[PDB]
RNA sequence: GCCCUGAAAAUGGAUGGCGCUCAAGCGUGUUACCUAUACUCUACCGUCAGGGUUGAUAUGAUGCCCUGACGAGUAGGCAGG
């Protein structure tokens, strides 16, 4: 009642409740998508061997 | 050309000094040699630039790592402590 919902309002005049910029703040999840692991190149060494 | 005369100032006095006369002087030529915080190569510190790497079960993605170049400073500006 006091800070509203989905289906409630809240009982402070003309306030709702911040939204989200981001649905989901699990970043690896979101890289371990099917969609994004099938759009990216194979990746490196994580640490590069020196050539000269 | 060199040397000499012309050429007289006040404390004692300065090719830097000693001293030097086929010079250790003057003109010229040929080599060797000495040494700057400059140049070449290497290491380390920092700064800037371009890149690699989120995969869980081990910790800093402002993390870790690869490559190249650069570094004087009053007045003054900014940054990290
Ligand atoms: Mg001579
Ligand atoms: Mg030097
Ligand atoms: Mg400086």
């Amino acid at each position: 009642q006091v800070w509203g919902s989905e289906t409630v309002a809240s009982s402070k005049v003309g306030y709702t409740l911040p939204s989200h910029i981001i649905s989901t703040s699990d970043v690896t999840r979101i890289i371990n998508s099917s969609e994004i692991q099938s759009a990216i190149r194979p990746a490196g060494q994580a640490t590069q061997k020196r050539t000269h």
